[PDB]
């Protein structure tokens, strides 16, 4: 696939509608949309492991981290392959989403289509929070609304 | 081995969880689960090409049908990829689904992850319905119900 969406719903005012584009295998990822119903400010925004949504967003599991490696920012060397960090809310509770990513893929491995994107609570504090959850979640909270990937025509 | 997982959810009162496994790639696809609240008796279940929710369960699209074939039921040489046939709910309106299919798959060309499996509102006449669109759809006409399958645990 070049192309995969998310509809990322919750039990609380947000939504959003999350598009990627890959159109080289071996390429970045686009991650463009958006996501309204936020409080103003940052949100951590995750791949997490399962496209499980049978008990709401806590079934989609850890972070996917199939290399196993401890949780950074997107532009950390030491990071999951679901850490895309934040986007940004502004008064209005509205994130406007434009990320590009050479980790995740849509295809192969690292491929995240069938997995859940989460919008957590807070800002992901990028590994460095100073304590031992920074370090394997980012501490960015609950999560607010959740969709697993799906492929797009 | 590999795991898949479907919650199915509309505008309606149709709910579900279906499950998806695959022990061997060669291997027949299991599918299992629960669908409550539907009318009793016969109703379309398909594999249809996105996993794109992004207007309801419209947004999937078509059937999956890569190979280009008319539509059958399940148990037919010519149907879709996603001809999963009919579930049957009870007087309750409760769906009881066990099922093997030997043509989708959770891997290669005729993968389902990512894509979307939708309940319909009446029985799919399986191509034996004796008009057109009988070998499109099976004339189960409406979504009921719909969730892009994704990776389970």
């Amino acid at each position: 696939a070049t192309k995969a969406v998310c509809v990322l719903k919750g039990d609380g005012p947000v939504q959003g509608i999350i598009n990627f584009e890959q159109k080289e295998s071996n390429g970045p990822v686009k991650v463009w949309g958006s996501i309204k119903g936020l409080t103003e400010g940052l949100h951590g925004f995750h791949v997490h492991e399962f496209g499980d949504n049978t008990a709401g967003c806590t079934s989609a599991g850890p972070h996917f981290n199939p290399l196993s490696r401890k949780h950074g920012g997107p532009k950390d060397e030491e990071r999951h392959v679901g850490d895309l960090g934040n986007v940004t809310a502004d008064k209005d509770g509205v994130a406007d989403v434009s990320i590009e990513d050479s980790v995740i893929s849509l295809s192969g491995d690292h491929c995240i289509t069938g997995r859940t994107l989460v919008v957590h609570e807070k800002a992901d504090d990028l590994g460095k929070g100073g304590n031992e959850e920074s370090t394997k979640t980012g501490n960015a909270g609950s999560r607010l609304a959740c969709g697993v990937i799906g492929i797009a025509q």
